[PDB]
């Protein structure tokens, strides 16, 4: 595989407890627990970028976050997210010409990988494939499909992200 | 119309380590029931996956009629992606076999299966599973290995059974 | 002997829903140790409350003795937020009607649906003592047994400690 | 003085079910690392359990001299509060013998393990590590199994090894 290059934002796939807290905070990368016994052959690499609640993002947080992912020579991107604010985040990435050339992918979990019943291991590998195989382009890996995030939003009645 | 979400991937189950479960009975592991299908369930899919059982032998157990059989339920299927989860041992056999059926042209048919069992800890099932079936939908038509977090042509892997993992010829 | 088991939530049982962005508590953690724990032995579980402890009033634990008290069994446990698990034992531990049953008071310190958790462990020690103790009130938490007239929950420290 | 947790039980490990884990050399489960210790790093314990190994070997595989030395390992501890993880297979003949011993009168010797690994999913081991250490602490001395969450007699107990569970001699 080509060299693929994570980045970790934080969000619920992140979530982690905390007695001081009496609940969940956002925690080391899951993505990394999930690597560790993937058994990879290829050259993977995961630098953390923040560890918030995707509500809590800015345009400066934003700004940011393309301005790191810019800073990466890989041409597959994984960037692990909060689903609450993925489409805004994704979108601003989709405008900047300088990533027009990698393959960017966001993801993350409805439930927290440290958390029983979650969807966060099978989201990691179907989204790092997304990374190494799709087209360049922007887009947000999740329930098993991939989003055109200009054409997507965050349904909280039914609880995914769905076509507009 | 109200929009539908398609189901473009079909599942076939095959059996290997990535399902085997501890039986009172035998002291040991035995081929259970398909590991595939405990990810699925959570992974809160957009769409569904309809998995179908081919089989519960040891992949070293495989014979030119199960090879045959697996051919024909992927020839029969449908769907245009299909995930075969299957045993490490006689996986490349399986994967060069179904290459030569030009029934499966049309096709995107990729295997994969865990190096430790799905109900072990420190298993790489449920990664091999979201990687895989990403695979099975993003790749174009042909017949691949998915582990290792990478994509294998059958013609030119085999399995190292010494060191646990598929490499180049 | 038969153990008769009631839940009142606490941290062992929260669970998430993306409703909250967060947890909750959920369903008792209690009875999924115990359906793969291959039990011999007499043992029913009855749902009292989901509260986090920290909401527990004096009509709470009042509701919490009568429950018990409405038991036959002579071995309770009960999980229970750690917060408030002194109050509600020490005020369990003044009822005449309980002076003849075995009441051991537990939960976790981390989920029982979170990686990492106490929970399974502490279910099993606290079985343990609520068939095993003389009659009385007890927490079992942290592999042993306090008495909690002379017990606190040290926050500091994350762990129950001697007075 | 500043209050002293007192660490009064101690932990022995031969082997068993409890212990399996997956190995691709083996293509299959082996008796691994023992799994009491990874229960008790997260069980928040105010006092701290020394663990020892004794064995690895499976509990079928067990003689007369493994057992003896079983015994001579129990009866110099100075804890009088023991827990014996242990294979299912032969729990009864090694809780037996070790009941016969004047050295370990004084003591509480619980022997536990479990029916499903604690490294595959579904396992009891965590729930009878729990229990095991509770009754290893609060029975008086003598020696006993624990397990299905009650308290065996050697004497008076049966592993059947069709329904996977110890059971009385009525
Ligand atoms: N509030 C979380 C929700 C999630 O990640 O699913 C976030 O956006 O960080
Ligand atoms: N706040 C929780 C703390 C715990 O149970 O550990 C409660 O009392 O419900």
């Amino acid at each position: 595989p080509s060299p693929l290059r994570i980045f970790t934002a934080g969000g619920t796939i992140d979530a982690d407890y905390r007695l001081e807290e009496n609940g969940l905070v956002v925690g080391d990368p899951f993505v990394a627990e999930v690597l560790k016994t993937a058994r990879l052959a290829g050259a993977v690499s995961i630098v953390a970028l923040s560890r918030k609640d995707s509500l809590d993002f800015t345009e400066a947080d934003r700004e940011a976050i393309g301005r790191a992912v810019g800073q990466a020579v890989e041409d597959h991107i994984l960037l692990t997210h909060g689903t609450d604010t993925m489409v805004e985040t994704a979108r601003y990435l989709g405008g900047l010409p300088e990533l027009a050339g990698k393959t960017v992918v966001l993801s993350g979990a409805m439930v927290p990988g440290r958390v029983g019943g979650s969807d966060a291991a099978f989201n990691i590998g179907f989204a790092c494939a997304a990374a190494l195989m799709l087209a360049p382009g922007v887009y947000i890996a999740m329930h098993g499909k991939v989003f055109d995030p200009a054409k997507t939003r965050k349904n909280r009645g039914l609880g995914r992200f769905e076509p507009i």
